[PDB]
């Protein structure tokens, strides 16, 4: 099973998507945790693999993906790292679950789709 890039995008951009239309839940995950601006330093202590919505959309757009379990890699490791570093009850946690929730309904049959 190789995979066309513009195909592997458009197959799977619609999950991406629907990430982004939750307002205000992706609102955190669009841009990239900046932890010398919010001056946390030990966030890269704790997250050695920074991931976002932005990242995410910007190798979904230039071929990085060869094949779509690396889309959904990444989209879990933006999720893993915000509830690692974040309290539970915190505005992050919450909204990043809320995110959980609506991958985990958009991306089962798509991944079938492709697969
Ligand atoms: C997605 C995320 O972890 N955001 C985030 C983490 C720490 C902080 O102090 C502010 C924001």
């Amino acid at each position: 099973k190789i995979f066309k890039p513009e195909e592997l995008r458009q197959a799977l951009m619609p999950t991406l998507e629907a990430l982004y239309r939750q307002d205000p839940e992706s609102l955190p995950f669009r841009q990239p945790v900046d932890p010398q601006l919010l001056g946390i330093p030990d966030y890269f202590d704790i997250v050695k693999n920074p991931m976002d919505l932005s990242t995410i959309k910007r190798k979904l757009d230039t071929g990085q993906y060869q094949e779509p379990w690396q889309y959904v890699d990444d989209v879990w490791l933006m999720f893993n790292n915000a509830w690692l570093y974040n309290r539970k009850t915190s505005r992050v946690y919450k909204f990043c679950s809320k995110l959980a929730e609506v991958f985990e309904q958009e991306i089962d049959p798509v991944m079938q789709s492709l697969g």
